[PDB]
């Protein structure tokens, strides 16, 4: 069944939400606010361990906030790639760029995959994982 | 109050026209038929010099065309920070690029914020700031 | 004097079009995914970034065949659509590309530029019947490796 645009939006802006709250380089609740409390944040795609739930999801920028300076993630090509109703999923592009405390900068072409999942406050995700586009420039130890 | 998809649309659409006339390199008229005629025009937040109205706002690209050889303003990330019904906010990120006449480089990494009205001519901006994602790379002289 | 106004619904499908023109070109190997994106008529002309014009099916195919073979890596970003056209059967649209790729010889390339597609409904939706492109910024790196 076809997504509705008015779904398709939404599924953008929690995408485009969850851009806006790393790009704070501070707003942990405004990131967690992204995901079930169960969810799968599974940067593995990139070499990031894999994290479980919002407490996971926590120590993961806990970490990235402590150890960067400046953020800009742009999100681009949006393409719903499967719609159930109560449920969705949906790729973006990304360049995801930062530049560490310690003058390291980092510029990741890569690609978010969301789940995401109707919920009583709107559509949120329920698992996250990525790739790359373009070998890595500078380095993820920032977020390690 | 829920913006309505069309006026989302229409506003993006105003946005993009905006980097489509900056883009020109030249066409004044273009750019000015986005703004109000008593907009405020204000590049503070990446260090330039505002102007209000239509006549600062030809003083200010009249430089800018005049110094620039190449422009190219992405911009992505598109939120509806507020509506009222005839009158709107949404933010963009972009990347502002340009190289000058004088072969010097410019990228802005930041953020748009438009406000606009709606008017008998469409939805129109009555202000427009900016701010930083990165720290600038090269340099904004040839705006100033 | 209004033109006709472009859907809703046909302006995200002209978009999605290209978009899924962005992926085909970023698998570096589905030439079947990019052929679908086209008319089989259809004009590929990307004279205005400095390459040779292509015509159909076995045009496309040729050039795809020969950028897959020499590149490494691909994206295709694609921002700032704007509907240019529009009478009902046949639109246009425009978009920014930022086309970055890394040859199989390491050698980078960037496109900061502009892409126009020319479409038509057909019974299988809206395709592209002419592509082509300019640029924003001057090149850089090399079009060799789609030479």
């Amino acid at each position: 069944m076809q997504c509705p645009i008015e779904d398709r939006l939404a599924i953008q802006d929690l995408m485009i939400a969850y851009a806006h709250a790393v790009d704070t380089v501070s707003d942990i609740d405004a990131v967690l606010d992204v995901f079930t409390e169960d969810a799968v944040f599974d940067l593995s795609g990139i070499g990031l361990t894999p994290q479980v739930g919002h407490a996971g999801i926590r120590e993961f920028f806990t970490n990235v906030f402590a150890n960067m300076s400046h953020h800009a993630h742009y999100l681009t090509n949006f393409a719903v790639t499967g719609y159930e109703g109560d449920t969705a999923s949906m790729r973006a592009y990304v360049i995801g760029m930062g530049v560490g405390k310690d003058g390291r900068a980092v510029t990741v072409n890569g690609r978010y995959f969301f789940e995401v999942r109707r919920t009583e406050k709107g559509w949120k995700a329920t698992r996250y994982t990525m790739d790359f586009l373009m070998p890595l420039s500078g380095t993820l130890d920032n977020a390690k």
